């Protein structure tokens, strides 16, 4: 059998014996209606709500509730196991938001009013979502990882007559409201009162507003379904043909703090649903899937409408910060996943640590590592995916390399952009639709020229046709991403091997040149780096003073374990010295040394991004200090 063989027998197994699976094929009558000429963003949903009502939509952890008779608090416990929602059981919940909202006697919402929405991914989430596409509402889904005073300053660029919270964040909700912004009802989701800590952050909200003379009016969403219940049904928004009106901002910092809100119109929204991407709904493929990334970030929406799109079923990660995330997996058995390359790390930390301690004495190592993998393939991810696609950031060819032989399919690199499209690069391959056209631009100050080694580099510039219009209220840093002719400016540098064939390299941003001259791009060696066994997270930092780079490592626990700070160091550094090899990398593309941190990089202390990426201000300012000290320190 060739690979392909190999995944295609798999398959074929699975729609033979897999009950799951083949309910779950995309109805191809459903699929033409969806593409059809002239739809818009709600009749899309509409029709396939309606197309596959009677089939598992979504799907949360089941739980239940715990008496401590200790402590007498009552606890929310998660079961090991996941409850479903049919189609038309959402769509349902869908319309009797919408009902409420439209058919409010006093205060109804309008077309065009912003919605905030304040959560990660849930039912109640994808509920209210829903329900701003049925009212033709504006979307603005906040990023939970954001400070309050970003919370505050985008709720008064957007106005929303409405703000929706999940228990967790209603500390930070209940700042935003007594700050004076626009929202006349905070809606509270994901919540059940029985659990004590959930009950005490809603009343106590309820209680803060209220003294202070708010009239806010504070609601579960629970509440706001029984009213829409008792309400007439409400209009399904559709613009007119010559309209694509704004539906949805997806807030995005880049480098430098300053969200900006990217615009998202009725047509751009859509294609989340109907679009060209591998986890977009234009394709045959079943799509059972966990998401576990915020529907604050694009690629978490385009795992929720893509699959709904397909009559597939998608399941809810019961944590935001990926602790549950392979107890989920292993449990859902998806059929596809979109991995970010921490992701990828985890399955290679989980592999590291069982090979250690399965090889035994008298372990065959020339079997084992085969063992460890199907096991990892089988049980710990599922044993069912169809397709595995890694994007957001670089993965090292070395990772690429380990996640294939654990998968045993191909792991496609996608590359996009909130501001671009999801689409755009695949497999190094441009993708047409939805580019339309695409240049390099030389950027001499950083060595890469069109007249290059043995392949042209430079900065991307693309058109498509999914590229935003620009930033909300922003027509200064609208006009800086877009050159005299309108090309999208991407801010990445890549290298261009045939015509539509291009090799991502790093963020213009990211590439920093050493004193004596030399180029290096510190995200990509980041990602080089992930590979050592003795890593768990690593940030490289580097100064044009300097002739070196530094990092922050966080080891694993098998690392730490029975060694002290110099025997952990220079285990380290022997790694490195490995990997480095392996990688064929530069001297000056190594780390000289480097603090050694046991804290790990996490959304709670603002070092990871919502999608697990390493968030470079915040890691800059965390550690710039003592590693410009290191460098005075080693230079005297
Ligand atoms: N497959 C990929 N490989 C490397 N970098 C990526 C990939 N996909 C996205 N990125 C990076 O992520 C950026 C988009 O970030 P955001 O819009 O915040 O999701 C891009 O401009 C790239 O720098």
């Amino acid at each position: 059998d060739s690979p392909d063989e190999r995944l295609q027998r798999r398959i074929a197994q699975l729609f033979a014996e897999d009950e799951q699976v083949k309910a779950a094929r995309p109805l191809e009558a459903v699929s033409a209606a969806v593409s059809a000429p002239g739809m818009r963003l709600a009749q899309i949903a509409a029709t396939v709500m309606a197309g596959y009502a009677d089939r598992p939509a979504a799907g949360q952890r089941a739980f239940e509730l715990n008496t401590d008779d200790a402590t007498g608090r009552t606890s929310l416990r998660l079961l090991p196991r996941f409850e479903t929602i049919t189609y038309r059981e959402l769509w349902q919940r869908v319309g009797e938001v919408a009902a409420a909202w439209h058919h409010d006697p006093e205060n109804p919402l309008r077309a065009g009013d912003f919605v905030a929405l304040l959560g990660f991914t849930s039912i109640d989430y994808a509920t209210l979502d829903l329900a701003d596409i049925h009212l033709g509402a504006v979307t603005v889904p906040l990023q939970a990882s954001a400070a309050v005073s970003q919370l505050i300053a985008i709720l008064t660029e957007t106005s929303p007559r409405l703000l929706a919270s999940t228990p967790e964040h209603l500390d930070a909700a209940v700042e935003c409201l007594l700050a004076g912004t626009t929202p006349e009802r905070l809606v509270v989701f994901d919540y059940h009162p029985e659990d004590d800590d959930q009950r005490a952050a809603f009343e106590s909200a309820r209680r803060r507003l209220a003294d202070a003379g708010s009239l806010v009016i504070v609601e579960t969403l629970d509440a706001v379904r029984a009213r829409g219940r008792d309400l007439p049904a409400a209009p399904l928004f559709v613009p007119d043909t010559d309209d694509d009106p704004l539906a949805l901002l997806i807030y995005t910092s880049g480098s430098t703090g300053t969200p900006k809100g990217a615009m998202y119109t009725n047509r751009l929204a859509a294609t989340m649903w109907q679009g060209n991407s591998m986890l977009q709904g234009n394709s045959q493929r079943v799509g059972i899937n966990l998401n576990y990334m915020p529907m604050s970030h694009i690629a978490g929406r385009i795992s929720l409408f893509g699959v709904l799109a397909r009559g597939g079923t998608a399941y809810f990660a019961a944590k935001s910060d990926m602790s549950t995330l392979f107890e989920d997996i292993g449990l859902v058995r998806p059929t596809e996943i979109f991995f970010v390359p921490r992701v990828c790390d985890m399955v290679f930390q989980r592999y590291q640590s069982e090979l250690d301690r399965r090889s035994v004495a008298g372990a065959d190592l020339d079997t084992l590592d085969r063992e460890v993998k199907a096991d990892l393939r089988q049980n710990y991810l599922g044993g069912r995916f169809l397709v595995a696609v890694v994007g957001s950031a670089p993965l090292a060819a070395e990772m690429k390399t380990f996640m294939e032989s654990v998968l045993d399919l191909p792991l496609h690199d996608g590359y996009g952009s909130t501001e671009a499209g999801a689409s755009v690069l695949l497999d190094n391959q441009i993708q047409r639709p939805p580019v339309l056209d695409y240049k390099l631009v030389d950027v001499p100050e950083l060595g890469y020229f069109r007249t290059d080694r043995p392949h042209p580099r430079g900065e991307l510039l693309l058109k498509a046709e999914t590229t935003i219009p620009g930033y909300y209220k922003r027509p200064e840093v609208t006009a800086e991403i877009f050159d005299e002719d309108g090309f999208y400016k991407t801010g990445d540098i890549v290298a261009e091997l045939e015509h539509d064939r291009l090799v991502y390299v790093d963020r213009r941003n990211n590439v920093l040149k050493l004193s004596q001259g030399e180029f290096v791009t510190v995200a990509h060696l980041e990602a080089v780096f992930a590979s050592s066994p003795l890593i768990r997270q690593i940030f490289i930092y580097g100064s044009s003073e300097r002739s070196y780079l530094l990092a922050v490592i966080v080891p694993t626990d098998d690392a730490l374990r029975g060694r002290d700070t110099a025997t952990l160091k220079s285990a380290l550094a022997e790694s490195i010295q490995r990997i480095a090899k392996d990688a064929n990398l530069q001297p000056y593309e190594i780390p000289r040394d480097f603090l050694i941190e046991t804290e790990p990089f996490t959304i709670a202390n603002g070092l990871l991004s919502g999608i697990a990426k390493l968030l470079r201000p915040n890691l800059k300012e965390r550690y710039g200090a003592q590693l410009e000290q290191m460098y005075t320190d080693l230079a005297t």
